[PDB]
């Protein structure tokens, strides 16, 4: 029964980096701009606390709409919820404000992570083993995130960290939009995309991800991007190919009518063999792959299934693979002010408990 009343608020030091001033606690040494603005404000640390290499980032202009402000409440939300190996995780969050009247800049804490799963690619050839490894981690940190009711939606091997132990991890969820502009064209930002999200089919569930490791799988098994659509309706042809044409069941499932029209003006096409089409790949890997790559969201299999997949017969222990706390995205429905959701956010961000 022995409670803290109070904080104590570290000494914070200030310095001009990625042109602009950082100014974070003592703890936080040798900031370094990493990623050439590409992963955002990001400098790599030093967490002297806990002597582990960081990455920070500074969230920009947080509040400078409504649109943003709840962005910003979103991610925070996100980013304190997900406590899993396999997953990006919060080592801590600030702000140098002693108010909510200062409250205006937020920094975020994390592992320092060294590549993605493109770089990892680019450097060396996998071994089964190595694919066999990083396609259970997917499938371990996505049971995770979906039993706690929340769907990543852009899932790609550029939101995959990888380190030297070719341990992973999944990072930069969906959660916001897509400018439909960089969906446009021969883009690896629409590849990986299930067809239904990508054409707008219906109510995407989270099974829309499912789709998304089984292309990232078939990719690491081939080296080949497996449907490298120059467009939208080329890389559904390249889809439909594949997995067959839809069938009645599917059909009555499109709400738009006029994609119901448009499907059903393609000459229509059986599912192709897979044994035919991986060569020379683990049959055990083909048979997952088909279980994923299913045209009927509702038919494809689940993170948790996958799991117990003889394919992941020398990793799967169903004693370690955890679940997640329950998360509440209520606010999702909710209508707030600039004001209102960067009071939500300040809150969040001084109720802050750190890893034990
Ligand atoms: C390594 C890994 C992945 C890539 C591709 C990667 C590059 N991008 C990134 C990357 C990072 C990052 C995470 C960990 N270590 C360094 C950078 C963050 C970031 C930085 C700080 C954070 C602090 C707290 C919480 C989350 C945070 C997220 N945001 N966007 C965008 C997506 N692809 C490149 C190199």
């Amino acid at each position: 029964h022995m409670l803290e009343m109070s904080q104590e608020r570290p000494t914070f030091y200030r310095q001009e980096l990625n042109k602009t001033i950082w100014e974070v606690p003592e703890r936080y040494q040798n900031l370094s701009p990493v990623g050439s603005g590409a992963y955002g404000s990001v400098c790599a640390a030093f967490d002297t606390k806990t002597g582990l290499r960081v990455a920070v980032k500074k969230l920009s202009r947080p509040f400078q709409s409504i649109i943003h402000a709840k962005r910003t409440y979103r991610e925070l939300r996100l980013l304190k919820h997900m406590k899993h190996e396999n997953v990006i995780g919060l080592l801590d969050v600030f702000t140098p404000a002693r108010s909510l009247e200062e409250f205006n800049d937020v920094y975020l804490v994390t592992h320092l992570m060294g590549a993605d799963l493109n770089n990892i690619v680019k450097c060396q050839k996998l071994t089964d083993d190595h694919v066999q490894f990083l396609i259970y981690q997917i499938l371990r940190g996505l049971k995770y995130i979906h039993s706690a009711d929340i769907i990543h939606r852009d899932l790609k091997p550029s939101n995959l960290a990888v380190n030297e132990d070719c341990e992973l991890k999944i990072l930069d969820f969906g959660l916001a939009r897509h400018t439909d502009d960089e969906m446009t064209g021969y883009v690896a930002t629409r590849w990986y995309r299930a067809p239904e999200i990508m054409l707008n089919w219906m109510h995407y569930n989270q099974t829309v991800d499912i789709w998304s490791v089984g292309c990232i799988m078939a990719e690491l098994l081939t080296g080949r991007t497996l449907f490298p659509g120059t467009d939208h309706i080329d890389q559904l042809k390249l889809i439909l190919r594949l997995v067959g044409t839809p069938g009645a069941e599917l059909l009555k499932k499109i709400s738009s009518e006029s994609a119901r029209n448009y499907i059903q003006s393609l000459t229509q096409m059986p599912k192709m063999n897979f044994a035919n089409v991986f060569i020379g790949a683990n049959p055990l890997a083909v048979d997952l792959l088909e279980k994923m790559l299913v045209l009927d969201s509702d038919k494809r299999i689940t993170a948790a299934q996958a799991l117990a997949h003889a394919y992941f017969a020398q990793y799967h222990d169903p004693d370690d693979e955890p679940v997640a706390d329950p998360y509440d995205q209520s606010f999702e429905s909710r209508d707030l002010l600039i004001d209102e959701w960067k009071s939500l956010t300040y809150d969040e961000v001084i109720s802050f408990v750190p890893p034990p």
